[PDB]
């Protein structure tokens, strides 16, 4: 019952910037991860950036260093800042929510020397 | 109701390799993402690798290129292959499941020359 609304798309010139926004509404209290995906012409949809509740972020290799994901927790908004755009960035961009579950008990790894 | 069990931790020699496994049980039909996390002594727990149902993977900067996450869908197992271990990798490692939701309608971005 999460609802996601993406905005900010449009036309850019190569070397330009855009900022996308994703507004979540509905019952969002359990949502503790958010992601931006893109579908370039002809290709599989791919994760380009994600952010979790602790503020940790991860990016795909194709956008790492150029794109930045950030969030406004008080308004349930997630942003995608896209810098140094290329024609290879042309795509439909999608927002997606996630509910990350419980952890296991864990396993100790000890590296010596 | 999903239950996760991590195994395969132990003592590794500097520069050695380890393979961790995480077995999921319970009602797993909706689980469409899995992640490995680690908790270095004194520090926040951190994502190090994640995999989704389409086989896409993502890694933290600290492990990208050394660690590989893979899955056996038929047995509900995920694995973390850890190579060239150093003392900086000593930690408790945890598995975590996730349910990723619907996408939004998407927003077109078109970059020209
Ligand atoms: C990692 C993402 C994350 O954890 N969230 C998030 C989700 C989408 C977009 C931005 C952030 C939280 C979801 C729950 N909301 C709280 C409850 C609420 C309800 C209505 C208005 C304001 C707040 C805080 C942020
Ligand atoms: C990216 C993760 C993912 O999508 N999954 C997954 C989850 C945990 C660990 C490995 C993979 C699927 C979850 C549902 N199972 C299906 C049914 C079933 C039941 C009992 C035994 C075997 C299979 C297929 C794999």
């Amino acid at each position: 019952q999460v609802q996601l609304v993406e905005s900010g798309g449009g036309l850019a010139q190569a070397g330009g910037s855009l900022q996308l926004s994703c507004a979540a509404s509905g019952s969002t209290s359990r949502v503790n991860a958010m992601g931006w995906y893109r579908q370039t012409p002809g290709k599989e949809r791919e994760l380009v950036a994600a952010i979790d509740r602790s503020g940790a972020t991860v990016y795909s290799e194709s956008v790492r260093g150029r794109f930045t994901i950030s969030k406004n927790d008080a308004k349930n908004i997630v942003w995608l800042q896209m810098n140094n755009l290329t024609t290879e960035d042309t795509a439909v961009y999608y927002c997606r929510s996630g509910v990350l579950g419980s952890w296991g008990l864990g396993t100790q790894v000890t590296v010596s020397s």
